[PDB]
């Protein structure tokens, strides 16, 4: 069976990068972030999680499907007011929501200790990303959100690296991109 | 085949904490509760429930798919009035609705006895969570609703703890977080 | 493979009680019944029906997928007018619609004659539930609708007992809740 | 594997019966017909067709999926104007559309000659149903549509019969309802 | 495993006839063309295309899923303006769009040579169908559009004939309708 | 199992030509490109990607499912404003979005170094296609967008040749259209 991990890391990677260009301040929360969170960071990563089921990878099923659902919850929070369904979110409830996802990311980082180090760097930077976004929203500190953006850019780039690191290593049967096995 | 239980416990646990942060009085019924109740506590738990089928886990198939269906139904209750389809729910009807989920949770708690004791603590606290949410809403007693909020914060936290207990114990091949594994 | 019957009986059983809590006159036809009819009584029972396909259960594939579709059709009957698509449903038409579900349920009840005594009670009371609801809708009889609610409350409560009977008995490997297997 | 044919015949059966109570004149084109054509006569019969794939039944895959899609096309024709998307259909284009489905039903009736006669009666009455509906719409003859309704009631009833005939015969392992094998 | 080709040929054939009854001048672009292009000519052919995967039929997987995708795209072209999303399509753009489908149909016709000669007649007439629909719409020549309508009525009829030829030949175990089976 | 690559290359190849017929300046960004981006270039390529999972093709599972998601994200970028959900996409943001798809395409191009010479041309021209579209969107260069269209017309036309090359060659069992296998 094929390896679905690079698809989810690519889905997580490009979607994490784009969101944090806004968090860093390059742009505003554009629909380019919203479209990628629905299909790539969302459904395409949901597909990567469900495909780890027949692979016996409990971590992959848990990681990709959870974060894939996270992007679907993120877009839903931002678009339901534009549909008149809800109110715009409370930033402290957004901080705790971003904080709970940091707790999930934290324990999952310990699950990467016996794994490739490029995946450990992804889950460590994602822990820093979720932790900085949580305190930045609760405290109302826009500077920390700017900091979390640059961490998210590093987080999303390294996720794309491992995605393309796994593919290029399987296509040629040798280490084309070293991932820290 | 992979173990889907951490996916259903994380979706149930994370969403339960956020909803009961509102019942405890910290925040109002914000859109984050509704978003988590659709995709993580809802659809992601449906997946985790459906993935118990080929695993031969009738309990996990029943529980995760039902609680995933619970979160989906609870969201449609709170959003259909804003869609102009229905009206705001009769609060006492919501008590029997949650009370039926308490009856389901109570019976399912008896099914956890020969499982991990963390799972027994999840289904027992969830039974107490659904119960105080039913009574406090039927009688309109905001105090027990606040007390129900604190019980759920423990119930959701123990479900996340059990999910991550199951993840680390397989990633390390040794009991990293003791889940009372029978 | 796991047993999908407790999942379908629970979704059907809970939505039956909640529906007939309105048929008994306690509450109006709430959005709680509509939401429970879509996902738990409907789609969750659609899933439980399809799971019976690889189980070799023609009856379970036919029953759960039909009653799961019933809750989906019933919700569409009551919600399409609110969208400007449909008029209010005709009371005599809705009774024939309930009668056809009672006719289908009647034949399926005889299919349970060689199964657990608890499953026989579920299909027996559901046939009387559909019949009283069909008769009460065609005739416009408030009292028959009230009696149907009490029939449905017990029918949905017994379906929960059978579902939880099939859950606990497999957990402990013996009869914890007797179901007349 | 389970037998998905009774689910489709039940999905086709109840949906064919209800539509032709309007075609016969008992009621108007209510949403009860529209809801059943979306989920039962549509999706639930689509499920019956896709499940005949692993059964090697080319006829079952072709029959249930085609007529399941037919109900989805029927509801789409009737509801797209109510959504402002299209114009109300031209009855001659509806007659040819109903006529083309009769041609499909005609050749599929010859495919039932070496099969159970209860299925032959279904596809023969469905051929009469589609043929009467086609000429009735093209000619503008409301009387023939009244005739096609009563044929559709017989067609939908016999389809439910075979659906419950196959289930009750498999549950007991003997002929409970004779279908003309 | 079942033979899904009659499902894709019936959905393609039935929908092709109805659309080209309009191109021949009998009727206007009515909602029946749009309904058939979604569920039968579209989704039902996607299913028939997806069901060729485990059958090892790269041709049937490619053709049915693409032509099912064609009918879905053609409907979204004609309905998005009514939805207020887009504007009415540039007629000459629709000619290159159909011309690309003619290029796809032409190459796929060469793949039918070692198949049933009825299938060769389907893909050859379909190539002529897409071609005259492209030219007559690029130049705005309503006459060849009408001539394209008559070609499609034959192309759709031969696809239905081949579908029912495949059904009866398996139901009877003997060639009931000769499809030029190689 | 069948080969899903011709289905995905056709959907990507046709939608590439149609998109770049607007990038070349011949037509405006039509609804024909949006519809072809949803179903053929998008979902049909999503199907073709998932089919590669049981084929053991990590590259094909990653490529088709990503570019199929790309056409789905691109259509959502251009249609969400028309629904009142989103502002118009930023030209510099859209260029970075195109650049990330070019970065992903660049690494995947090296994955084709041990495959057919026709697949190498597809990923080579698509990388230049994304780069010119990314550069032309960030800089706002009408001429670079025009050159990108001609790059895309040939890229989509060659993808059709490779797809039809993989179709005909399996039909006849020999090389009918040379692809550099
Ligand atoms: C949309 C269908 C595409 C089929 C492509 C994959 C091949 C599987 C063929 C079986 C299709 C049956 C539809 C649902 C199904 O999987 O049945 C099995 C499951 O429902 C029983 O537990
Ligand atoms: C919604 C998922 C529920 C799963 C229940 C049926 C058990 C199948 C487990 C595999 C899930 C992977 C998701 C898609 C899939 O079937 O992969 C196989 C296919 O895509 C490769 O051709
Ligand atoms: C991505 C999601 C962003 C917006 C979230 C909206 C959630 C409300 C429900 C959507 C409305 C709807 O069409 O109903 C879908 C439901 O019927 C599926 O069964
Ligand atoms: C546009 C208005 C309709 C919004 C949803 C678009 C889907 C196509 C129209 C289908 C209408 C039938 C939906 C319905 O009756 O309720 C069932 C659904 O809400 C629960 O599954
Ligand atoms: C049952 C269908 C009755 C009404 C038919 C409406 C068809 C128009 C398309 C539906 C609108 C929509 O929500 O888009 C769905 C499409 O995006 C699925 O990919
Ligand atoms: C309510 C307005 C939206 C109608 C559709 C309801 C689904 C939930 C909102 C998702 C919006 C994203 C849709 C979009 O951007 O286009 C993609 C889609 O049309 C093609 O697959």
């Amino acid at each position: 069976l094929a390896n679905p991990a690079p698809l989810g890391l690519m889905g997580f990677g490009m979607t994490t990068i784009l969101l944090n260009l806004h968090n860093a301040g390059f742009f505003a929360l554009d629909g380019i972030i919203l479209a990628m969170g629905i299909f790539y960071g969302g459904i395409a990563q949901i597909f990567a999680g469900l495909l780890e089921y027949k692979k016996g990878n409990t971590f992959g099923l848990t990681a990709f499907t959870s974060y894939g659902s996270f992007w679907l919850t993120l877009v839903a929070i931002l678009l339901m007011p534009k549909m008149g369904l809800t109110e715009a979110p409370n930033a402290q409830f957004l901080g705790a929501y971003l904080g709970l996802w940091g707790v999930f990311t934290l324990f999952m980082f310990f699950g990467t200790l016996k794994a490739a180090r490029a995946l450990q760097f992804v889950f460590l930077s994602l822990t820093v990303l979720f932790a900085l976004l949580a305190f930045g929203n609760i405290a109302g500190n826009e500077a920390v959100i700017h900091v979390a953006g640059w961490i998210g850019l590093v987080c999303g780039a390294s996720a794309i690296y491992l995605a393309m690191g796994e593919v290029l290593n399987e296509q040629f049967g040798r280490t084309i991109l070293p991932i820290g096995e």
